[PDB]
């Protein structure tokens, strides 16, 4: 016992799949672990956009814990559904539309 030690700081941008999301996966479609990430992402969505919570004392937003969380978790689940919701096209030549 020091303090903390041990620290890492990767190159990639936070790290992205890697051997982490690697056994993260399994094989389970997303319209469920989508639909949950939904109920709480889209939550987490209302609740920012709306006015509630009633503390009076955080006119900043970052120095937080359920509202840095769900930032970050936020970022994170969110790119990632992004990223298949989107992908769930064929998978390229996404020329949509006739002019």
């Amino acid at each position: 016992m020091s303090a903390n030690r041990r620290w890492w700081v990767p190159p990639d941008d936070e790290d992205c799949v890697s051997e982490k999301l690697l056994r993260k996966t399994r094989e389970s479609p997303l319209v469920p672990i989508g639909l949950g990430g939904c109920l709480v992402v889209a939550a987490y969505r209302i609740y920012r956009l709306r006015s509630r919570g009633s503390t009076k004392m955080s006119i900043h937003l970052i120095h937080t814990r359920v509202a840095a969380q769900a930032c970050a978790v936020g970022a994170i689940m969110l790119g990632a559904v992004y990223t298949m919701y989107s992908d769930y096209v064929k998978r390229m030549a996404q020329d949509a539309g006739e002019k």
